[PDB]
């Protein structure tokens, strides 16, 4: 393509690459948290049960 | 010409699609995560308390 | 060319900007609310036996 | 080397750092918030077993 739209297109890959790393680490983040309470969670009941 | 001022606008458009399906992915998670949690801690509960 | 470098940065700093605030007061709403809901219902335990 | 490249390469970098520190901010709320909910559930399941 032209030069001013091989421009605007570096620019918008570059900080679509930027963006989505950002996001699939907070996603990851989110996930993790998450499902260790849910892991937590399940043991304690669990463990309740078995208590009383 | 104004393909610059077309060109910036077309950048500010594009990663804006980006910028708010990464944002709304997140935001859907963050809710899905918070809602799942919410149900399990009170089906526990609820079984718990009908055990005592 | 100059301004025009400004004016994207500025306009897609106000949206992240927009973005950002609203999972920051998702996450603290939800994180509140999950954090009574688990007080809550160990309050009716403890009140049980 | 040229004007065009190092507007490109301006632009990618502020936004970056915009990005950069969004993201650091979310991570360290989210870490925050998931700590607190694991010492919460920790201290109240504590409670209980002591309970009964």
């Amino acid at each position: 393509g032209s030069i001013i739209n091989e421009t605007a297109d570096d620019i918008v890959y570059r900080l679509t690459v930027i963006i989505d790393d950002r996001y699939e680490s907070l996603k990851n983040l989110i996930t993790l948290r998450a499902d260790r309470l849910e892991m937590i969670i399940n043991d304690n009941v669990s463990t309740i049960l078995a208590s009383g």
